[PDB]
C-alpha cells in the first residue's frame, strides 16, 4: 500500500487515475472548499490549505490548468485530491466509453493518426481498434509487425512517441503524465509500464483505452524510447 | 395532419425535424425579426411577439441556448419557428451527410462510444455502422447480440441510454429532445419511437443518422428504459 | 523553378504548403517580425513592410485569419511567407499523421461525411480509406463505383463537392484554396489537379491525406465540376 499525504515523492500508486474514488453520492452539490475542509477535518490537510484552494478557479478546466503548474508532489497531489473528491465521477468515466472527463482523448486519438499505422496498416491495433474501435482482442501483434519498422526510421518512433505523450496528457493530465514524463527523462521508460498495468486494470471496460494503453506500453520498451529527448514544454511540465 | 400554432401541446408532428420548411431561397437575407413579421402578417403570431424575438442573440449558439431554456411549448415553437425560417437549410444538411447544423452530434457519435460496442462487437451496428460508417445495410441484428448483454450488467444499460440522449440532443435540441425526455419521464419510452420513425423517413440518406437513429429506436424498447429515472438537468430541460 | 517574388500572378509552385521550408531550427526564439526582418535584409520584401507585419497578430490563427482576408497574391503571398517562416514545421506536420497544423482537416475530415460513401459504401476509399484510416492501396476504383452514381444524382455531387473545398481550406488555408477556387470559377476544374498532385509528392506518408487528395482529383475530373458555381463566401475568398 501507499500513503500519499506523507510521501513527498510522487509514486505510481498515488497518480490521480488510481487515487480518485470509485464513485460518488451527491456531486452537485459539493465544491473545491467543502471537499478541502473535509480533508482538513481529517488532518490531511491544514485548514490554511483548505482556505487557499480557491486557487482552482470555478471552472473545471480552469482548476485542471492550475493542477497542471503546480512544481512540487505535495501541492500537485493536494489539488488533485480536492479536485477529484469534487468530481467523484471524474475517472469514474474511464470505466466506460463515453464520458466528460474522456472528451478531450478519445477526440485526439481518433483525429491524430500515428505514423506506424500508415506504413503498414496490417497489425491489428491499426485496423481492428484504432479504426473499427471493437478493441475486445487481447491478442496485438506489435512486434512482428512494427519491430523492423521502428528500428529502420527512428523519425516515425519520434513521431508516434510524441503522440503517445500528447494523448497521454488529455487523458490523465496531473501527476500521472509528470510520473511518465519523469521517467522519460531518467533514461528509465520502462518504470512507467507499472503505473500503466495499474490503469489498466481500473477500466477493463474502457477498449479503445486498453488498445492505446498497451500501445504505449510497447513503444516504451523499444530501445528508441530510452534515447528520447524531451520539448522544452515537456520539460515545464516536470518538478522543481 | 396537425396545426401546430392552435395546439397547446407539443405533439410529435410539431416537433423542430419534421417542421422545418424542406428547403430555401435566399438566407443571407433575411434575418430572425425579418420572418417573424412574416410570421405575423400570416397571423400566426402578434406584432407584439415579432418584436419580442430580439430574444434570440444574433448569432445562431445563442438563438439554440434560448430556445431551449423555453419553459412552454407555445413560446419553444414560436422561437423554434422563426430561427428555422431564418436557417431554412438547417434540417435540410440533415438529408446529407455533412453540414453545419451536424457538426455537434456526429463528433459526438465518432468520439463518445457505448459500451455494448466494446463488450461485443460482433453486432453489425457496432463493427459495420459506428465504425466503417456504411450504414447502407437495413439489416441490424441487435436482439441476437445485445438482449441477454443489458438484461445482465444493468449500469451499461444506463451509460448507454444516457450517451444515446446527449447525442440525441446535439442533433434535434430544443422540442424534438424535450418530447422524448417527456415520454421517458412518463414510464413510456415507446411513445417516443414514432418520432423517431418520422425522422428516419425525413432523413432518408444520413446513414449514420439512421443508424444510430434505429439503435436507439432498439434501446426504448427494452424492459430497462422504462426503470431509467432522469439526471437533475434533463428534468430541467422539460416544461412548466 | 519559379521566382514567387517577382511573380504578380499565383502560380502553383508558390502555394503555401509547396513554398514552407522542409524543415526547422530554433522555432522558439523566432517572432513574425524577427523573420519578415530576415526577408527584408534579403532584398525580398522592404522594410516598410516588415515593419507591418504587426497586421499579423500575436496568435496564430488570428495571423492566418489576415492572411485569408487579403485581396492580392503579393500581400497574401508575404504574410505567408512570413507566418511559414515563423511556423517552420507548419506544413512539415503534414508529412507524418498527426500535429498541430493538421487538427481542423483531419476532425472535419472524420466527423463530416461524403454522401457517396452513404449511397454505396463499397468503394475501398470509403470501406477502406475514410473508415479504416489504412489508405496504404495505391488502387482506388473510382470510376466503377461512382461515375454513375453521380451521374444521376446531381446534388450529391454538389453537396460531396462543397465538402470537398470546405476540407481543403481547412487543411490549407491560403493561397492554395485561392488558386483552387480560381482555377473552378474559371470553369477549368482540372488545372487545380497539377497543383494537388505536387501536394502529393511532398507529404507520401500521410495516406489519409492521399486518399483525400486522390478523391478531389477524381471529383474535378466530372463533368459537373465544371457546372459548379461558387457561393458567396467562396467567391469573396478569391483576388480584386
Ligand atoms: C522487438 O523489440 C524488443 C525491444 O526492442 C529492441 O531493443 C534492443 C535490444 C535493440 O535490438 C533495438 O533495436 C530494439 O528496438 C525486443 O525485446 C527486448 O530485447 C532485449 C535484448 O537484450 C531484452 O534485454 C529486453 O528485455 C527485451 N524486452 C524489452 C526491451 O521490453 C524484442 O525481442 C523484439 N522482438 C520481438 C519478436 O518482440
Ligand atoms: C429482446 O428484448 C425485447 C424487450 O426486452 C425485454 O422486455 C421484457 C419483457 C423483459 O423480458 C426484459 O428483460 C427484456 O429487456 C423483447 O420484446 C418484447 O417482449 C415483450 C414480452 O412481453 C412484449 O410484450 C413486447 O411487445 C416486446 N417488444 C418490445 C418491448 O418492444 C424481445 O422479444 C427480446 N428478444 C428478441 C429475440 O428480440
Ligand atoms: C468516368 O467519368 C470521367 C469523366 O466524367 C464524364 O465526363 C463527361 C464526358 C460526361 O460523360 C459526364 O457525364 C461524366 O461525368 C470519364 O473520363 C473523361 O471522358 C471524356 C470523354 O470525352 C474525356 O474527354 C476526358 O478526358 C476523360 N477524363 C477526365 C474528364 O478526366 C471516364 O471515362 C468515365 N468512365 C470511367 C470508366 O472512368
Ligand atoms: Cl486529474
Ligand atoms: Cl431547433
Ligand atoms: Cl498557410
Amino acid at each position: 500500500e501507499e500513503d500519499c499525504w506523507k510521501n513527498e515523492e510522487l509514486k505510481e500508486d498515488c497518480v490521480g487515475p488510481l487515487i480518485a474514488p470509485k464513485d460518488c453520492t451527491d456531486k452537485d452539490h459539493k465544491t473545491y472548499l467543502s471537499e478541502a475542509s473535509l480533508l482538513a477535518t481529517a488532518k490531511k490537510i491544514t485548514q490554511v490549505d483548505a482556505e487557499n484552494v480557491e486557487i482552482l478557479g470555478k471552472t473545471m478546466e480552469s482548476a485542471i490548468r492550475v493542477i497542471e503548474r503546480q512544481k512540487t508532489y505535495h501541492r500537485m497531489h493536494l489539488l488533485e485530491a480536492v479536485f477529484l473528491n469534487k468530481h467523484c465521477d471524474y475517472y469514474k468515466m474511464f470505466e466506460h466509453n463515453s464520458g466528460y472527463s474522456q472528451v478531450k482523448w478519445r477526440m485526439m486519438i481518433k483525429t491524430q493518426h500515428f505514423d506506424i499505422c500508415a506504413l503498414q496498416a496490417n497489425s491489428p491495433f491499426c485496423a481492428q481498434c484504432i479504426a473499427d474501435n471493437s478493441c475486445a482482442q487481447g491478442s496485438w501483434e506489435f512486434d512482428t509487425h512494427m519491430n523492423s519498422t521502428y528500428s529502420s526510421k527512428v523519425d516515425n518512433f519520434k513521431h508516434d512517441f510524441s503522440l503517445f505523450l500528447r494523448i497521454f496528457e488529455a487523458a490523465f493530465p496531473g501527476t500521472a503524465y509528470v510520473h511518465l514524463l519523469t521517467n522519460i527523462k531518467e533514461k528509465k521508460p520502462y518504470q512507467a509500464v507499472s503505473m500503466i498495468e495499474k490503469i489498466k486494470k481500473k477500466f477493463p471496460n474502457n477498449k479503445l483505452l486498453i488498445g492505446y494503453l498497451d500501445f504505449g506500453k510497447y513503444l516504451l520498451g523499444l530501445s528508441h524510447a530510452s534515447t528520447y529527448e524531451l520539448q522544452q514544454r515537456q520539460l515545464d511540465k516536470l518538478y522543481q
